[PDB]
This record gives structure tokens, C-alpha cells and sequence, in this order.
């Protein structure tokens, strides 16, 4: 019996912003 | 018995913004 | 018995915006 | 003068694949 | 004068794959 | 004069893979 599991690889759940200006 | 599992690869669930200006 | 499973690959569930201006 | 430009947003130029077997 | 420019946001130019087997 | 520039945000130019087997 052989099992391979991979999850959440190179995923974005947060926030990525180049820049922010008020 | 062989099992292969992959989930959530290079997916975006968050927020990606180039720039934000008020 | 052989099983292959792949889900949620290069999918967008969040929000992608080039730019935002008030 | 006001200029707004955006390009290549949420676009795929490469290759996306769920799985492959030889 | 006002200039806004954004490029290559959330874009894939490489290769994304869930899994592969020889 | 005002200039806003952003590039290559949340973009993939390399290779992302969940798993691979020989």
C-alpha cells in the first residue's frame, strides 16, 4: 500500500500588494 | 493499492492587487 | 487498484485587480 | 493629463495541467 | 501629469502541474 | 508630475508542481 499526498503548494491565501498609497 | 492526491496548487484564494491609491 | 486525484489547479477563488483608484 | 494602463492580468501564457501519466 | 501603469499581475508564464508519473 | 509603476506581482515564471514520481 502506497500513498502520496500533497496540498497547498505555491498558493496564496493572504494578500499581495505591489504598493499602497493613502 | 496506489493512491495519488494533489490539491490547491498555484491557486489564489486571497487578494492580489498591482497597486492601490486612495 | 489505482486512483489519481487532482483538484483546484491554477484556479482563482479570490480577487485579482490590476489597480484601484478612489 | 491622465493615463491609465493595465496589461496581462490573470492571463495564462504558459501551460496548466491537472495531471499526466507516461 | 498623472500616469498609472501595472503589468503581469496574477499571470502564469511558466508551467503549473498538479502531479506527474513516469 | 506623478508616476505609479508596478510589475511582476503574484506571477509565476518558473515551475510549480504538487508531486512527481519516476
Amino acid at each position: 500500500k502506497l500513498v502520496f499526498f500533497a496540498e497547498d503548494v505555491g498558493s496564496n491565501k493572504g494578500a499581495i500588494i505591489g504598493l499602497m498609497v493613502g
